[PDB]
């Protein structure tokens, strides 16, 4: 089967054959599209096919499909599974796997960069202190004094599901949120629940607007343990505006390193429940989502008030005006401080080039339009008019529930 | 069976049961989501008729009544004998309102029950079509206080006698390929303009020439008519702060009137069913003005604003976009022509969606179209999960008639 996508600005048509390798399910059926739904121990039996599918893909990528090395690796893994009920990836397969999970991440507009990912193998890690050390090293390597480098750190895989490695933080670096008795929130409302857990685990909260959360790290299914990232490793950018000198007095800053720490990496049927990965920001993530979402820092009113916009009616587009100025400020600040950031015009133009290249060289590029289109100025970016096909390829990154919901407490 | 949708800003959760009554296919499968693809006999007709008449009688609280059974009987008899049937006026009005109610891509559905339905099933000629359309246009326009309306021409019979409006909207601007290489006017309408000229239209060859109607009655070859200039309300575009803005010479028409879609009710197909509402500001200022394949004015505006156009990261495009959209809204408001901004429209849709969930058990919605083309996440629809599915009565896309018509 060939599936066509059209771009409605350019009339360019592409043909997808890669979807034929799709395996997992979308949530959609012939009767219902779930395209805007955010969330729409294995057996030896199911595992060897998953292993084999992966190793066939790996060995094809290196032009060794069907080689003795390929056949021998299949035999080796087969016997490891039947004898130990799981298997270990070779380092090269781990690197390939992690790179492909990113390449396959359909919500990620930054995938042009997928082949340039530093993979840190932390499968020898045994303790939460060990995890803390690996995470500091990742942070320092990825930050690179503002010249950001993409990285992933991979902790030991799931065994029986009772010995999971987990990072309880949603991101390595994130700000605390504190619900006040009057119902207001100090800091970042997205992180209230996790902040409460940290405090219950013994963190002494500074109780300010931008407190970097401690790491809460679980090794080998044990109860998690608190660690503070050395402050000198957390690069932050104070936010100012190129023309509005009062913008700085809003007291805003953000951290430079976006590092997702709550997802599960599946490679060849193996599950890496702790696999923190990081890149660099697209400006709208800070300027649109983190600052202007109503359930986040929610700064639109204050900015608009300081700008003396007409706020009596929505039709003056005061919210749109303030939004643009905040996003200008974020890009200006990061650039002035020499911290890697990409604007949404650059990011989306690069994604479309990536996507076209993928169609030609790979036969497709699964993409989730809902997430790929930027949260402001959508239609003036080249992704808006691009038709996309969303399907799930493995290796992959997957959502997993927050660990406090599932963890069996030891005491 | 029971499906939940969550709002990620407000944590509010809603349960959809209405999707169980969905019928047409989405284009998606369990393997591949096509959510972002724009276009993804006697035996068949009676189940469709029955399904519709059942919902109708249910809606007037007379389900299973003798008048219900008698009507099903009557329609059955009519299909067996004529191979089609005629809707009662009451059923026609209901079906048209519900086709709007069911339009998953429409953000303006809070208005669905206030639709003026003009029954043009007695129309027989292209001239008759023109009269009906001028009357629709004048009624809907209403000196700028716009009123939603649909005009419904005779249903499809054997498919060789279709009524069609060849225009994509009742009011739209011509587009002309220039010897220059560029496009004068609206590039969206280049092909249709050519057909008009080929059919004999004398084109003024300007930037905003209102297209003539090309009307097809009874499967006959389509004929040209010019809408009375005085029935076409237009708005010159100015900005409340930028004096130079008016000198771009921009204008738009007040009446958005889709004329190329097919209305399906109870299995019957109305291939000519122009309908109209009023604009959301971004439709003109973001889409019509700023799409690269449309009037594409971003560069000229940014230039007049003297923005740094050297690097994308100055966000000059975003700045010019906002200003263009401010001017569209200000111009329509100053001339007292109905228009809605995207903040107000999306807020009203969320309110409508909650109503529909509570009263109907759901509201099919296509997030890709419902989220405005600018400032998406600061509107209340962005964080709203939506379920997309197809209910009948419905409005369907149909191919442009020049691909299909035999002359
Ligand atoms: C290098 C620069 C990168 C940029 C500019 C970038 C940009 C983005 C953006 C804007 C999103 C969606 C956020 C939203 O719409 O709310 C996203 C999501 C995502 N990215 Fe990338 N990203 C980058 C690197 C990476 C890396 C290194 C990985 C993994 C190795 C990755 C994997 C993902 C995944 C799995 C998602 C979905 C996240 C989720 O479901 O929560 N990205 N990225
Ligand atoms: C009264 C105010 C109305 C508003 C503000 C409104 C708004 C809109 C908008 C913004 C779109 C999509 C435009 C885009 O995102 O590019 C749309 C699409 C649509 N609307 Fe509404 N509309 C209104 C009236 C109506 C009426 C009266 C009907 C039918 C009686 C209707 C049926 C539809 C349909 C079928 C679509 C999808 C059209 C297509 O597929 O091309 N709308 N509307
Ligand atoms: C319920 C739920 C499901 C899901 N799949 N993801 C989320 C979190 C979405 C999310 C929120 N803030 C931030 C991110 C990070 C996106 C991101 C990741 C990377 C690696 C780089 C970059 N520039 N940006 C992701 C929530
Ligand atoms: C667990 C959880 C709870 C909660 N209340 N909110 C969240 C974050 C939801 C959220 C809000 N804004 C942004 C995102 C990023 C994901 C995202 C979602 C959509 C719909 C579009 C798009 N471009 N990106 C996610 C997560
Ligand atoms: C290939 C294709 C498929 C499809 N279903 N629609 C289209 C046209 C989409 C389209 C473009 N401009 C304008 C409209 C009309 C939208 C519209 C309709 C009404 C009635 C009111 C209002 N405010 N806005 C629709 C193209
Ligand atoms: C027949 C036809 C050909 C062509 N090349 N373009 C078109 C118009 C395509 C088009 C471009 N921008 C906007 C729209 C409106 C429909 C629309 C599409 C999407 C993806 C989001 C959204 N909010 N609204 C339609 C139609
Ligand atoms: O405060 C807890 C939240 O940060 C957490 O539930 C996240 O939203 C979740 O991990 C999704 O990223
Ligand atoms: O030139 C004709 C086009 O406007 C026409 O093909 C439309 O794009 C089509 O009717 C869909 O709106
Ligand atoms: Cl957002
Ligand atoms: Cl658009
Ligand atoms: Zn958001
Ligand atoms: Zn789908
Ligand atoms: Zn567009």
């Amino acid at each position: 089967r060939f599936l066509k996508v059209k771009n409605w600005e350019t009339d360019v048509v592409l043909t997808d054959t890669l979807h034929l390798k799709s395996t997992l399910e979308t949530g959609c059926t012939e009767h219902i599209c779930m395209g805007s739904i955010m969330l729409p121990v294995r057996t030896k039996d199911q595992l060897f096919p998953l292993a084999k599918e992966f190793l066939d893909q790996y060995y094809s990528s290196i032009k060794r499909f069907g080689s003795k090395a390929h056949m021998d690796r299949l035999e080796e893994v087969n016997k490891e599974i039947e004898s130990t009920s799981t298997y270990q990836l070779k380092d090269t397969e781990l690197i390939y796997g992690a790179k492909h999970a990113w390449r396959n991440a359909s919500r990620c507009v930054g995938r042009i960069q997928w082949s340039k990912l530093q993979v840190f193998d932390a499968r020898d890690c045994t303790t939460a202190h060990g995890m803390f050390n690996y995470i500091c090293n990742h942070v320092k390597y990825a930050t690179n004094k503002g010249n950001l480098r993409s990285a992933i750190t991979i902790f030991p895989q799931r065994t029986d599901g009772k010995h999971d490695f987990r990072v309880w933080n949603s991101q390595l670096i994130r700000y605390a949120g504190y619900k006040q008795p009057d119902g207001s929130t100090l800091g970042d409302p997205a992180n209230v629940q996790f902040t409460e857990i940290c405090i219950q685990q013994g963190w002494k909260a500074p109780r300010g607007r931008f407190d970097v959360l401690p790491l809460l790290l679980q090794a080998n299914g044990n109860d998690p343990e608190l660690f503070q990232i050395p402050p000198e490793l957390v690069l932050e950018v104070p936010i100012r505006h190129p023309k509005f000198d009062w913008f700085k007095d809003l007291g805003l800053k953000w951290y430079g390193l976006p590092a997702v720490s709550n997802m599960l990496l599946e490679i060849g049927g193996l599950e890496f429940s702790a696999c923190p990965f990081s890149g660099w920001y697209m400006g709208t993530e800070i300027g649109v989502r983190n600052y202007c979402d109503n359930s986040r820092y929610n700064i639109l009113e204050e900015v608009a008030k300081k700008m003396d916009l007409d706020m009596r009616k929505t039709s003056s587009l005061w919210k749109d005006q303030a939004l643009v100025e905040i996003n200008i400020a974020v890009l200006y600040s990061f650039q002035s401080d020499k911290v890697t950031i990409v604007d949404h015009h650059s990011a989306t133009e690069s994604f479309i080039k990536h996507m076209e290249n993928e169609y030609r060289c790979r036969g497709g590029c699964p993409a989730d339009w809902v997430w790929i289109v930027p949260p402001m100025s959508g239609s003036i970016t080249p992704v808006f008019h691009q038709e996309m096909l969303n399907y799930r390829l493995t290796p992959s990154f997957e959502y997993q529930p927050d660990p406090w919901n599932t963890h069996v407490w030891k005491g």
